[PDB]
């Protein structure tokens, strides 16, 4: 356990580093981007693990509250507006009116994590996201047009790594469940959570 | 749990490039061997979490075997000798001449970083190492002239940090057991590994 995944972010960073520091790489602008974003990628990686952490022990605090969830729909859609276009993803809302009980900040996560990984994995094309209240059960649904995976699950197993596995257990969190289906043409997340206690 | 206090080396480091990009630091080779140096210490701080998750699972393989351990202390006394005289720790040496049957590796990690731990907190004078052998129990004595900790135990809790909290996994490892004491002038740890299964 578990874990080491990680280590590696490092590792090339250090060479990284000592490749300026033995004389075969120049520094300029370009080069320290590259440096933050490999440590922002470890702090992405570090988060996560917390994250899994928390919740393994029961000690990851919820807030409970009543919000509409098409709000936080937009803003985690225009936080990733350039890149969703730089992917070519459209997304398509079929978000119901009436609002939902869930914690605001745990759902943003998820969706952030699972909006990532469909920028980063799925095909140009509709980025279905609908979201409907079926007798104190909420479902929520992200489809793409890209491809699948399919394996005897491994899909929430962990390694902007794992960021399924936190998914997973955030939901584990929460009152719910999560599902994967791979159509072929489609991919589909699911996620039911319970409102009614 | 655990954990995030990695969270602020990979913070530290961030602005630290983002000190570069914005206009304040002038990337000179003191400032390559600063970011290395923190990568390192990052690095040193995933390794420690690493060798700890895999004791407390269990899933620590260990290697017996039959060694001397009077090489090992000389190994992990020569790769100090810089920084073992720029602390101004002069070692002494009471082990005895019979070899010891435990791991080899794991002994020389504790040995490590008990070691490092001193350059780094105990005064400068005379440093015990002592290891006897007193019917099938090895005890191994660390005795700086330094000073201390007194609190109601706190000194084997996680957080280069932490490494008091890995030398106390690895013993809890081995059969063996390990205490502190510190009597004002003296500061003594002692490591008791039973020979005898």
């Amino acid at each position: 356990a578990i874990a080491h995944e990680l280590r590696t972010p490092i590792t090339i960073l250090q060479g990284r580093l000592q490749g300026i520091i033995d004389g075969v790489f120049k520094p300029d602008e370009v080069l320290f981007k590259s440096l933050l974003n490999q440590v922002e990628v470890l702090s992405h990686l570090v988060e996560d693990l917390r994250t899994l952490s928390l919740v393994e022990n029961q000690q990851l605090r919820l807030n409970y509250e009543l919000f509409d969830f098409k709000a936080v729909v937009e803003k985690v859609l225009k936080a990733f507006e350039d890149r969703l276009d730089q992917a070519k993803l459209v997304p398509e809302l079929d978000l119901t009116s009436t609002p939902v009980y869930c914690d605001r900040r745990r759902i943003e996560q998820v969706l952030i994590a699972l909006i990532d990984n469909a920028i980063r994995y799925s095909h140009a094309g509709k980025l279905k996201i609908s979201s409907e209240v079926v007798s104190q059960n909420w479902i929520l649904k992200i489809e793409d047009e890209g491809p699948g995976i399919a394996t005897e699950d491994d899909l929430f197993k962990p390694f902007t790594g794992l960021g399924l596995a936190v998914v997973h257990a955030i939901i584990v969190a929460l009152k719910g469940t999560i599902q994967y289906s791979n159509q072929g043409s489609k991919s589909i997340f699911t996620i039911k959570i319970s409102m009614n206690n």
